[PDB]
């Protein structure tokens, strides 16, 4: 039944999530929840974090775990100045700034809407960064699947099914 399923996915997440200090905060934020809404939010957040870490590694970027805005990222490299943007990942090499946006969407309509949003968001930054002699390389890692390197696919499936079941409530 529903209660046994939730306990079981919590156990699976607990056992089989890749031991990674970078997931422990969000892992716990998921495990402590009782209410269906919170279990969605935090479970979906946990999956998104797994994808962000993967996407940064794949693309040679630093994961933005401290939620730094672009403006702050530059201030930290002594560069002086923007639209508020908190990238999923980044790399600054001299005057070349790589920004990474990644996401997951299941339906093509949603995927496109989110792709357009992330694209325009980064394009708007490009013109403003020019004024401080920063070249922007914008990268969008748009995914249709939640599968990732932080959790076995079979665990992933059980988690999303249980989460879909919580949409009942
Ligand atoms: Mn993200
Ligand atoms: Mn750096
Ligand atoms: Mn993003």
């Amino acid at each position: 039944g529903m209660e046994e399923d939730i306990a079981c996915v919590k156990d699976l997440v607990s056992k089989y999530l890749a031991d990674n200090e970078r997931l422990s905060r969000q892992k716990l934020a998921f495990l402590v929840q009782t209410e269906p809404r919170m279990l969605l939010m935090e479970g979906l957040k946990l999956l998104s974090l797994c994808i962000e870490i993967d996407s940064c590694n794949a693309n040679g970027c630093e994961h933005n775990s401290e939620d730094k805005s672009v403006e702050r990222i530059l201030h930290d490299h002594g560069i002086l100045t923007l639209c508020f943007v908190v990238p999923d990942g980044y790399k600054l090499t001299g005057n070349v700034l790589i920004l990474l946006e990644c996401f997951v969407r299941s339906s093509p309509a949603n995927f496109e809407q989110k792709y357009i949003e992330d694209f325009k968001k980064l394009e708007q930054l490009k013109e403003d960064l020019k004024t401080v002699n920063i070249s922007l390389i914008p990268l969008i890692d748009g995914r249709t699947s939640f599968y990732n390197e932080q959790i076995p696919d079979w665990v992933n499936d059980k988690l999303r099914d249980t989460l879909f079941s919580l949409l009942r409530y």
